[PDB]
């Protein structure tokens, strides 16, 4: 099932997620529907909290033909180094992109879809993507990194967009 993605300025985007207590079949259905929603919305990553589920689950897939789907449950940042930034988009901030400071490399520890633990050293797009999604889980958005004026300037935009969007 395709889940509905919340947009700013929805207050539920600012909720802190709780860790997953047990990775079971309800968890695994959330994963499936999250992947479905991400692909439908043409993203390369989705955090559970953008879909009003306030648990620590992230799905990513950067692959061309769904060969390499990635699942981080209860993710934890072990180390980072460097600094970079591309012009990020966010499914919850529709059509708005900004360059954002990130660590260039990142080492994490998480659980997979089966609740088995793994480690992952990432760089490039993957590293930036992990940070972006992990931010979602503590209620941070990429626009939080920008100046009051850019944020202000941004917010105006999106509300109009959706104000078109329901359209009716
Ligand atoms: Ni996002």
């Amino acid at each position: 099932s395709v889940l509905q993605v919340l947009h700013i300025p929805d207050e539920r985007l600012r909720k802190v997620a709780k860790p997953v207590e047990e990775v079971n079949a309800e968890i695994q259905r959330i994963v499936d529907d999250m992947f479905e929603t991400m692909y439908a919305e043409e993203g390369i990553g989705l955090a559970a909290t953008q879909v009003d589920i306030h648990q620590r689950i992230i799905v990513i897939d950067v692959s061309e033909n769904r060969d390499e789907r990635l699942v981080l449950i209860n993710p934890e940042l072990l180390e980072k180094s460097g600094e970079t930034g591309i012009e990020e988009g966010c499914l919850s901030i529709p059509e708005q992109r900004a360059l954002v400071p990130r660590a260039e490399k990142v080492k994490i520890r998480a659980l997979d879809r089966d609740g088995k633990p793994f480690e992952l050293e990432a760089d490039g797009l993957l590293a930036i993507c992990i940070q972006h999604e992990m931010d979602h889980l503590v209620g941070k958005l990429f626009m939080d990194y920008l100046s009051p004026l850019k944020q202000q300037r941004i917010r105006q935009k999106v509300e109009k967009l959706d104000r078109l969007k329901a359209r009716a």
